[PDB]
């Protein structure tokens, strides 16, 4: 497909299956400050999927790779957290991660190809 707004509705259902995996629970809503009180001395810029979902309904991405972007940073805030590498928390975001790298593989390269298919001439 050369659709340039195909990914929006593509990127819309991968969060539906995103919601619908048991390991997303930890990152659907923001940590909690109380029960993780050094959160914030940690992480610079949290991120969690309820907020990507509204960036996306708001018409506030651009493209499918700013969502990538903070979607990636939900990851790199749980392994930056992490007090060891065997936690449960960090092992649901490794899987989680690797389910979602495998499905906005095509949203990210359909949409390169719309693009350049826009400007072939
Ligand atoms: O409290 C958290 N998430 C949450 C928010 C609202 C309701 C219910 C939950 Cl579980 N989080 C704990 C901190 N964390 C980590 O990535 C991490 C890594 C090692 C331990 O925690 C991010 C998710």
């Amino acid at each position: 497909s050369y659709d340039i707004q195909a990914w929006k509705k593509q990127c819309e259902e991968l969060l539906n299956l995103i919601f619908q995996c048991e390991d997303s629970e930890p990152f659907r809503q923001p940590v909690d400050l109380l029960e993780y009180p050094d959160y914030r001395d940690i992480i610079d810029t949290p991120m969690d999927f309820a907020t990507v979902r509204e960036t996306l309904e708001a018409g506030n991405y651009e493209s499918p790779m700013e969502l990538c972007k903070d979607v990636r940073l939900i990851f790199s805030n749980s392994k930056a957290y992490t007090p060891s590498k065997r936690s449960r928390i960090y092992s649901m975001s490794l899987r989680l991660s690797a389910f979602f790298e495998e499905h906005i593989s095509s949203v990210l390269s359909d949409y390169k190809s719309a693009l350049r298919f826009h400007k072939r001439n």
